């Protein structure tokens, strides 16, 4: 898998499970087109979203519902979601770990782009 | 001042200086309208974006162009910008601050939120 | 104010008040010598903790009681406390702001210098 | 093992591979007593610190030599080290992942307590 996506809890220190992602693809007409998506494992991780031959060089969108995931904790969240907006780029590593780190009013997000 | 942004730059230990930040509103028909946009000052804040008159309730995305910056300073990172989205002033006018930490490969953002 | 220190809670995004701050240097024997200590106000700030003239060359150890914060909200947090360790006026004097961002299990840290 | 430690690299979008990790256990007299240590894997983890025998209730300090790991890579850090501070506890879950990205002149720390 060229794409993973694994999102952790900062206020239960854990992993966030069964949080809604979705990735979008950017059109040549610049609106955002449905790419793939799925729900965060008890491991907080997301496996299987594309493949190497689907996953070509563009701009890619990876929406984490964020807001839905405090809600069900009974949590009072301040963003609408997370986004991680990047391009993808053949020039660089193969594998793309998006990881996202979730506060209700902060979080944070890094590219592990390995070999 | 009811919507403030401050930017860090976390190799350099600094302010960020001169960021681009483009700020929309979710309109009716369900599209992102633009609403105001600045550039960061010497200390990395942007102030002035908007009023408290004119910031009324609605759906925010606040934009800020990490590429733009990291590129102009001869460094390729991973982000095309750092979003953050977020429903203001749904129960009365709130002052917000939403602050960003800038890596090449990695950014933080945090919103605090007072009430006058 | 040659070191500053700033606070904010990811919880509520919020300033956080009250927070105590303990300073040390170490001394010439290696140990961690008491070098000046204060808490954070409502905006989450702790000025005036030395001055320029006592704020010599020497490694730093900047410890915020993030345990005893969150316990005093009737939380129970995962560390003891962010600890912050940092060599400082190693080319002559600079000022020093140590933000944090605290969160019940997890804490990050930022250091900006700047050169008056 | 009841004790890893991940750490990552913001500047690289990478691991943090070859670091030194220091692990201290507080003595009843309050100085800290060393206790595990290792190097990051090329996967920036590093396993086999400790065993559930060994790993007793206690206050602990892991000690991320973050300040060689940027030397050896040409970029001056402000750091002496990454210090990460805690009570180990039986009340709760089993397994303690400290995870740790590092910037220059920023980390963050997050502890991902799991069954």
């Amino acid at each position: 898998c060229p794409l993973m996506v694994k999102v952790l809890d900062a206020v239960r220190g854990s992993p966030a499970i069964n949080v809604a992602v979705h990735v979008f693809r950017k059109a040549a007409d610049d609106t955002w087109e449905p790419f793939a998506s799925g729900k965060t494992s008890e491991s907080g991780e997301l496996h299987g979203l594309t493949t190497e031959e689907e996953f070509v060089e563009g701009i890619y969108k990876v929406e984490i519902d964020t807001k839905s995931y405090w809600k069900a904790l009974g949590i009072s969240p301040f963003h609408e979601h997370a986004e991680v907006v990047f391009t993808a780029n053949d020039s660089g590593p193969r594998r793309y770990t998006i990881a996202a780190l979730l506060s209700p009013y902060s979080y944070s997000t890094t590219a592990v782009v390995t070999n």
